[PDB]
């Protein structure tokens, strides 16, 4: 039982940390072992609930957080109904506003690498990325970044309190050179 696991249990809202674990288990992971894969996909989950609660009321559909089946049930309905293409890899969120799904990122290093590697992995003209750090910059295609200057503020405030919650318990360091 390690420090990580105690941390992001204190630090993570109980349902976040409950989705998190079952994520995991889905495709075999322990918690109590991939502690710092643990840490990011509370963190990841978080960034994206922040995400959705940003803009208008039934503005995202949020993919992010279902197991595998209803995740591309969701995806499905959304395709077959407003005819945009079908991704080839889940992302996060549909926009019902702008008409786009969109795959948050959260990054330990530059924006720009992990923009890169998720456009790149996905290709799609169509998926939206929107990049952030736990520094405070972000990144998103055709720098067009979906929210307010204010709801995206609120994620970036956020991320930095956790990377200072993990250096205060020498965590940091540990996630950081793990991803
Ligand atoms: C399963 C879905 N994943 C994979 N993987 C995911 C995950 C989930 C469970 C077990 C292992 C891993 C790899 S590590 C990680 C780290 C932080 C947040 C999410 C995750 N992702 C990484 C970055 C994302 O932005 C993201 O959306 C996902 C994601 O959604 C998929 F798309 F493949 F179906
Ligand atoms: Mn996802
Ligand atoms: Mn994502």
């Amino acid at each position: 039982g390690s420090h990580m696991e105690d941390f992001v249990r204190q630090c993570f809202n109980p349902m976040i940390v409950e989705l998190a674990e079952k994520a995991m288990k889905e495709y075999g992971e322990d918690p109590k072992i991939e502690t710092n894969k643990f840490a990011a996909i509370c963190t990841h989950l978080e960034v994206c609930f922040m995400y959705s609660d940003g803009g208008s009321k039934h503005r995202f559909e949020i993919i992010e957080g279902r197991d595998r089946i209803m995740a591309w049930t969701v995806v499905n309905s959304i395709c077959n109904t407003t005819g945009v293409e079908k991704p080839k890899f889940l992302p996060d969120l549909y926009d019902y506003k702008e008409n786009r799904f969109i795959e948050i990122g959260v990054t330990r290093r530059e924006v720009h690498i992990y923009y890169l590697e998720k456009a790149n992995k996905i290709k799609s003209e169509k998926t939206h990325i929107h990049i952030f750090s736990f520094t405070g910059e972000e990144m998103a295609t055709k720098a067009d970044y979906t929210l307010d200057e204010e709801s995206r503020a609120r994620i970036k405030t956020r991320l930095f309190t956790i990377r200072q919650e993990m250096a205060s318990r020498s965590l940091w360091d540990s996630f950081r050179q793990s991803e």
